[PDB]
């Protein structure tokens, strides 16, 4: 039987829904490229929790500033308004009136079409949009308002009626699961403002997922289809015990989750250079001990839990962090602050780094940096995800994952990951591709 995998192992990438604007990422380069043909899934980014209903929706209001910036904020426009013409299509062809699908939900409709295998998934929260879920989560009647709102806007596919396009039914069989990405439950170390309950949160949320496989197998036995759910690890022990994501029996729930194994280390600290996405703890990282992370720290607390490694996967970044005025080409030196980025400042994506000053790789730690004389920049490059792939196997986890997928358009990484895949031995997910 067919399955989501590239030789029983998985390689998920996250799609930006705001990458077809500026950076003018859309889904045919996916196609074109050939990185589509190595994905397993795409977590399309992101949905919002309404902060006075507490549920799924759909809006197209701006995300803001300050601490209500996120209230009510989506981009429906970007979601399934936004029309396609056919020299920018996957299909070819240009979006017709008649179609109540449009935007990227569409355009990954018609990726999909062409990856019998590829699965994709709604990612709820993340970093920006995570203030609500604690209070969504806090009782029973909450959990499972929020649950019931999500499956029938993005399972069901019913979208409201916006600029000519939705209904009901109008993203129907596109959404093969749903990525929960709480940042983060029970501690307050996300966003400042974030809804945060450090006694009930972790309940609550082990409650939450429960209600959310429930939900999922209960409507999957309607149409006799098999839905997934999964979820964003965080790396930080401290976030790891706080939100129980440790816990086995959030594995009842969860068919998988892939591991933060970036945003380690940044510019939020200007004065001193680092490893963002180091796979080894690195013994000249001089910070405070709970300051200090690895994607290694975080895989091994995950598993000295007990949970089924396949069930785990390794996310891997195609940007790098940067900094200015940084004296030495070795990490944690000082620096003067976040270097310019192309889009987003002190951020800078894979395809550009790769050619900027000379590059650098630590096979004692698992990292890779450029530097050109002033500015570093730590990221990924075929080096590391050789060798984080080499370590995926060697660990017995599901797979790897990408954040995200606008910076490697020509899918260098996630090619060089999944190269590897197709020549270990076979991996151990046997999850069903969709129908």
């Amino acid at each position: 039987p067919l399955t989501s995998t590239v030789n029983g192992y998985r390689n998920v990438g996250y799609f930006a829904q705001w990458g077809v604007y500026g950076r003018a990422f859309q889904a045919k380069q996916l196609d074109v490229s050939g990185t589509a043909k190595n994905l397993t899934h795409i977590n399309y980014s992101f949905g919002n929790i309404n902060n006075q209903t507490l549920t799924c929706f759909m809006a197209n209001k701006a995300q803001g500033t300050g601490p209500n910036g996120s209230d009510g904020a989506g981009d429906a426009w970007a979601d399934f308004g936004m029309g396609y013409a056919a020299d920018k299509s996957v299909s070819g062809k240009a979006d017709t009136w008649d179609q109540p699908l449009a935007g990227s939900f569409n355009q990954l409709k018609q990726l999909k079409a062409k990856n019998p295998k590829l699965k994709v998934m709604i990612s709820l929260g993340g970093w920006t949009w995570s203030k609500n879920f604690s209070k969504a989560a806090a009782t029973e009647a909450s959990r499972q308002k929020l649950v019931s709102s999500c499956i029938d806007l993005y399972i069901k596919g019913n979208l409201p009626n916006f600029e000519g396009r939705g209904g009901a039914g109008a993203a129907a069989g596109i959404f093969d699961g749903i990525d929960i990405d709480w940042e983060w439950p029970g501690t307050n170390s996300g966003l400042a403002g974030n809804g945060v309950d450090t006694v009930n949160d972790r309940a609550n949320f082990k409650a939450l997922l429960a209600e959310f496989r429930k939900q999922l197998d209960a409507y999957g036995s309607t149409n006799n289809k098999k839905y997934v759910l999964s979820a964003f690890l965080p790396a930080n022990p401290a976030d790891i015990d706080a939100g129980g994501w440790d816990d086995p029996a959030n594995f009842k729930s969860l068919d998988f989750g892939s591991i933060q194994g970036y945003d380690l280390h940044g510019a939020w600290n200007p004065t001193l250079t680092g490893h963002q996405a180091n796979l080894y703890d690195d013994p000249a990282d001089p910070r405070a001990p709970s300051k200090k992370f690895s994607a290694d720290k975080a895989v091994k607390k995950y598993l000295a839990a007990g949970i089924d490694p396949k069930q785990l996967g390794l996310g891997l970044a195609a940007y790098g962090r940067g900094w200015t005025g940084a004296k030495n080409v070795s990490p944690w030196g000082p620096a003067t602050d976040g270097a310019p980025g192309t889009y987003e400042t002190a951020n800078e994506d894979y395809d550009k780094l790769k050619t900027l000053g000379t590059d650098h790789y630590d096979a004692a730690t698992g990292s890779a940096w450029r530097y050109d004389g002033t500015q570093w920049w730590s990221y990924d490059n075929i080096a590391t995800t050789k060798q984080k792939t080499d370590y995926i196997v060697s660990k017995g986890l599901g797979g790897g994952m990408w954040w995200e997928l606008s910076g490697d358009r020509n899918g260098e990484l996630v090619g060089a990951m999944s190269d590897k895949f197709r020549a270990a031995a076979p991996g151990p997910v046997t999850e069903a591709a969709p129908p």
